[PDB]
């Protein structure tokens, strides 16, 4: 039988509940409007899988050990992705040959053939089971391997010249949900600019162009040390665009920082290096590298974004869920009514009908 | 008191919101069978960390400086990760060496040695101070670094071989809320396949070997202009699958887009491309280098995915929202009854026992 | 007029539907408790998009090819980011330089110069048209390019000493929405440790080191082969920590695989390789390479996470939610005492009044 059901429903009027049951109900609503609809933007649908681009290149000459660098000596991967690091110290072991020689760390101390055994694996090659003089005062074990044995301990000066150097990011966003296209490079952006501009979240946050020093400060960092023990520094680019605004207002909010946080913390691992060699060999067949340990910044360019597009599918549902929850009032709105006019039996006994068997 | 609540509710009969009523559940119900559960499946969790394994390795030989180019000549970097770049056009200078030698740009145009003070300080080298004779028409600023310095401006001609490229990729994915692992090499690939697959997205849609000029056709680009300009393409590997189908239906799809899309957006930096050097010394160990600016493509390969396989917790939650959702046709019908029957009266007196104190 | 509207309610007694009742409460309100407060924490504000940074190091020495190889010869490439090789087995083509020689691999066999056509496009150098001797018993098509060609098929010995190799993980971790920073190296780690520490999952899970053969290990690998075919090995760092807990309790958990996981179900493509070249050129401007096939492991350091906090908004919502769900046990105890106590004519009259029009 196709039958309607619905409640029997008791209509209190005192003013006291009704203004109080008509206060929550307000309040319900402004909160569901200015929180739910405005600030969330429930209205829209959002999409957090953005296609992002970055394109860099490294601009500067710097001075080192009696050498100008140009970009393609300081920058290391060159491939200029959102990942490169700026040498900015180099501790040089020239021509190494394999051959035999003794280690140069005061951890290798000698005196004996004997003590030359399987113990101190790592480093440099392979122990050749003697003991021999490394200078007129020491004496460590000896080696097979890339001869002679760097010092790690002697320090060397920085490229200040570093930190004029110039960051260019090119960087294209997509947000494949709305099919919307958008770079950080605006259509008027002229070749002037470009030589010339100068980033600054204040006074210029839209050229492509950052100066290494400005970021360094824009994470809080001093050039010097940093420069001294290597490390990392995260430029963040983020697109929090509300599509349903303007076209020319997705624009792109650019952060600083410093990632490898670990290493001020340590006393014992301070910084970033890393180890590598250019390789040669002679008319005799036998090969050298020139193996340099690097201090720099490395720069992680870090691209998220989110944006929402009014839609209609989520508005309806969100107003269903709002009209849903209008109702919940009535449980306190119930509270106070049965425990707080004094007469709560009054209503007690117009609500409920007690039943028993 | 152990007692079980539950209201006294009108039962209307009427024939007309009997079946509105009943046709609105029928609509309820529907929309939750077609939509809630068919279209957007809720009754299967869903995974989207999926882990990816990307290794790639390029083939081909092509013409280029009347040399012969293989892999470890115009790919880079080599160890063949989800990004790689194949470079199409190459501007050269050849035994770069560390010395005195004057710019080349007309930006460097000067007449006296007084113009080449520390304000251009970026770019080739750095400013020695004097204005030194270019050419016999031009006269630039001098610089100490790497000489004679490079050429920015002639055209030269790119790779057309390029064009005819193979990729290969290999993708391994896992889900491990399902702990199912599947890659993009389907059992069913054999070594005679290999030795002539084909990427299509008809003919042959699974062989892990694509043509760079198919790519480039798929991203609705010109291969001359590409290799003109140096771009970045992304080969997108798609694993949207339900796990409560076959095995063997998780299918990985391709798909093939430009990310650099500002590039062509752009009159001021229409490409991609770096510079690097290849480092050699004499048998004497004077250094010196070649430069190369590079322009190529690269490739990202980009691996998303998100699996649904059936549990009991969606569904029963979802069963649950369902049921607690079919009352809400209650307040439309609601309306409709108690105000469009005339005597609408009738039911605000069986239902409303009003109240006054 | 401010009015508050509420239901007419039966109030049931009976002690058999009471007690049901109670107990269907009961085991609601356990399950919330104990699932969606305690088991799912509802009660937390929860941030997955964390920020982290990766730096590696990799220490040891081997032998290979009668050369004693250190870090800046296997490792590739360099920098020491989330993701490097170790390379451990080389397939050398020595002294390789421009110019005209056969094909090395059986796929060119020819007896006749019209099989070496522009039929087979791909591999090597560029055909010559010629077909010439490779070996006494064979003939292969001649191609242009570096000369000689390289052997792909002499199995060569892998470095053992590759599995004693230590690689140091230095990982920083941000949770943004929270403004939490923390590294994998505690503060009361020594430079002792560092010396001697030895990572174990279980006695020492802390220690930054470690060592190559246990990755293998772990990830269910065995050295031999992996060290022959070469692979991807995933590193996965995970922070899953509840801020509502000490604070020295946000801990890495360490978990190893192997990636690349296609490569042992399939008969085509079994493990990892990639080829470079060593650069040179002669007295004379005419270049010459070594041409390496690199067999190695990769690693990937991956780093996860999610951190929840107390926070009062989601309490709030989470009490309101079990508030609100309560009720839903009242359709099946409707269904049960209006259907399971004999007098359910007694209930169905108590309930429904009846109307009809
Ligand atoms: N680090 C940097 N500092 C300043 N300007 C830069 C930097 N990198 C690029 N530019 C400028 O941005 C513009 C576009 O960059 P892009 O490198 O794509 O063009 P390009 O002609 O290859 O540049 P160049 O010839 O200067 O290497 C160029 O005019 C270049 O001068
Ligand atoms: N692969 C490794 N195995 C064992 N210990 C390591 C390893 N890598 C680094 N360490 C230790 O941790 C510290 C980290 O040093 P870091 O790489 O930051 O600069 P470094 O002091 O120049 O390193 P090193 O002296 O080892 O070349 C080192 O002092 C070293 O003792
Ligand atoms: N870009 C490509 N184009 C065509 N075939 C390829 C390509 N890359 C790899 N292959 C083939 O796919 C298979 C998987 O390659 P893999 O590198 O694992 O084997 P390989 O023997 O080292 O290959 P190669 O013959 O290049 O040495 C090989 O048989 C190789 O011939
Ligand atoms: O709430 C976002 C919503 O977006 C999409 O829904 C589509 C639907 O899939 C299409 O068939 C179309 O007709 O209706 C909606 C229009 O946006 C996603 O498909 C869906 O998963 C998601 O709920
Ligand atoms: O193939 C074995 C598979 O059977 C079941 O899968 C069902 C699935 O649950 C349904 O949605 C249906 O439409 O498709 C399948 C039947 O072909 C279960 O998943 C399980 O028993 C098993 O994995
Ligand atoms: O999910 C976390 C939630 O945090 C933020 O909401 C804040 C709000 O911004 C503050 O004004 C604070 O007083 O109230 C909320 C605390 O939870 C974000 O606004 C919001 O997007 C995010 O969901
Ligand atoms: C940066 O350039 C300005 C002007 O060219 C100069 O005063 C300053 O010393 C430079 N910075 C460094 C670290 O050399
Ligand atoms: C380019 O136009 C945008 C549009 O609002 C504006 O923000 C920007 O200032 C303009 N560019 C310059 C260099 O002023
Ligand atoms: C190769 O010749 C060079 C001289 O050019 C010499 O120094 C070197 O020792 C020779 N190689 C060997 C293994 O002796
Ligand atoms: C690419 O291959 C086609 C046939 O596949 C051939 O006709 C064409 O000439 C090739 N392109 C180049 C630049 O050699
Ligand atoms: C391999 O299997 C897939 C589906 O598993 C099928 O589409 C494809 O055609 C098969 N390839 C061959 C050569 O049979
Ligand atoms: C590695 O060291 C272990 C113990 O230190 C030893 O059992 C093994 O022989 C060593 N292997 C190599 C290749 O050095
Ligand atoms: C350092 O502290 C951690 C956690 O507080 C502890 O697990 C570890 O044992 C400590 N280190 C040593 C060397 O005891
Ligand atoms: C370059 O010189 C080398 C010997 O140093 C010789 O083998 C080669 O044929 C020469 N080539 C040219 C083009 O001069
Ligand atoms: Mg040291
Ligand atoms: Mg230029
Ligand atoms: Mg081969």
């Amino acid at each position: 039988f196709f039958t309607y059901e619905t409640p029997k429903v008791i209509v209190v009027k005192s003013w006291t509940i009704g203004i109080i049951n008509r206060v929550v109900q307000l309040l319900i609503i402004s909160y569901f409007v200015g929180w739910v609809f405005l600030h969330e933007k429930a209205y829209q649908v959002r999409d957090t899988a953005i296609e992002s681009s970055v394109v860099t290149k490294v601009k500067g000459s710097g001075l080192y050990a009696n050498r100008v660098m140009d970009v393609s000596d300081y920058v290391t991967p060159p491939q200029g992705t959102s990942v490169f690091v700026i040498i900015t110290k180099m501790i040089v072991t020239e021509n190494q040959m394999q051959g035999f020689c003794p280690e140069s760390e005061e951890k290798y101390r000698c005196v004996s053939d004997s003590q030359c055994g399987p113990e101190r694996l790592p480093g440099g090659g392979i122990l050749t089971g003697r003991c021999v003089n490394y200078s007129s005062v020491l004496r460590t074990c000896e080696i097979q391997g890339w001869c002679p044995t760097e010092v790690d301990t002697v320090e060397t000066p920085i490229m200040m010249e570093a930190e004029n150097f110039t960051i260019f990011i090119k960087n294209s966003i997509r947000f494949p949900l709305f099919n919307f296209e958008k770079g950080n490079l605006l259509p008027n952006l002229t070749a002037r600019d470009m030589k010339t501009c100068r980033f600054h979240p204040d006074k210029d946050p839209f050229c492509p162009i950052l100066r290494v020093g400005d970021v360094v400060k824009f994470a809080g960092q001093d050039f010097a040390k940093l420069a001294r023990t290597g490390g990392v520094l995260g430029i963040k680019i983020g697109w929090v665009c509300d599509l349903d605004k303007a076209w020319d207002q997705c624009i792109p909010k650019y952060s600083f920082t410093r990632l490898d946080s670990v290493s001020e913390k340590s006393s014992v691992s301070p910084g970033y290096n890393f180890r590598f060699a250019k390789y040669y060999k002679m008319e005799n067949g036998s090969e050298y590298r020139t193996l340099l340990k690097a201090f720099g910044i490395r720069f992680d360019v870090l691209v998220y974004g989110n944006a929402g597009k009014f839609n209609i599918i989520p508005t309806i549902i969100s107003s269903v869920a709002a009209f849903t929850s209008v109702g919940v009032g009535t449980v306190l709105c119930d509270i106070i009514l049965l425990n707080f006019l004094k007469g709560a039996d009054q209503y007690k006994a117009k609500k409920f009908e007690e039943v028993n068997e």
